[PDB]
RNA sequence: UCGACA
DNA sequence: ATGTCG
């Protein structure tokens, strides 16, 4: 019941909070379609959120109707809400990630999409294909 | 008091 | 260990 014709996204970090990056891959082939340059400080859930929104933008720009898989129940909710409810402190070190989050929320508030955002079922299917 | 997703 | 929701 895996929808193979899909984009899978995941976060990787060093620390949490710590250095965050994320990437999007073709679920079928594992081909890397996008990978964000590491952000010096962020949280796991911020990165999982940014990964989904990046995926939406990526598919929208390419007129693709593929769903997105994420394993993050938090990020899936934040996207649905158009609101990333992070409690990461705001300072000069976290300014960059908070700016990307704000801009992601803004994108969600200014664009439509029909992309299904699906939960990757890790316990049944193993690690998401975008895992680091 | 947890349970769960990461 | 921490970030998050049910
Ligand atoms: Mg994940
Ligand atoms: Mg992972």
């Amino acid at each position: 019941e895996i929808i193979w014709e899909s984009l899978s996204v995941d976060v990787g970090s060093q620390g949490n909070p710590g250095i965050v990056e994320y990437k999007g891959v073709d679920t079928k082939t594992g081909e890397v379609l996008f990978e964000r340059e590491p952000i010096p400080i962020g949280t796991n859930n911020m990165g999982e959120f940014l990964a989904i929104v990046h995926g939406l933008r990526y598919l929208k720009e390419r007129n693709s109707r593929k769903p997105i898989y994420s394993n993050s129940q938090t990020a899936i909710k934040w996207v649905k809400d158009k609101k990333a409810k992070s409690t990461l402190v705001r300072n000069e070190e976290t300014a960059l990630i908070w700016k990307l989050v704000d801009e992601a929320e803004e994108w969600l508030n200014t664009h439509t999409y029909e992309t299904p955002i699906l939960k990757w079922q890790t316990d049944k299917w193993g690690e998401i294909k975008a895992d680091y």
